């Protein structure tokens, strides 16, 4: 069938924590428009976020605007993903990498 949320959705002080709390996996993306890696990987990102709808949140978070949230994790390079678990953080990937990586990245924390 179809699915309540099949693409990536924006993230910041109104929702993120919220996010966190109300869905048990979640996959932040932070970005920025001036990174060139984070625009390589966008596409990936979309392709996974509609494979792995309903079992996924997949969150962006740009840093420039939300840089608050991104010191929160000491976010030093980007992009960078954090897989939340049940609200928290377990594990992490940093710069660009193939689609191949990030989905064994899923599915060794899903």
């Amino acid at each position: 069938a179809r699915k309540v949320l099949d693409s990536p959705v924006k993230l910041n002080s109104s929702n993120f924590d919220e996010t966190l709390k109300n869905n048990e996996n979640v996959v932040v993306d932070f970005w920025a428009e001036w990174c060139h890696p984070c625009k390589m990987i966008a596409p990936v990102i979309e392709e996974l976020a509609k494979e792995y709808a309903g079992k996924v949140v997949f969150g962006k978070l740009n840093t420039d605007e939300n840089p608050t949230i991104a010191a929160r994790y000491g976010i030093s390079a980007i992009p960078t993903l954090i897989f939340f678990k049940k609200g928290k953080p377990v594990d992490q990937l940093v710069g660009a990498m193939p689609k191949s990586e990030l989905k064994r990245w899923v599915q060794r924390n899903l």
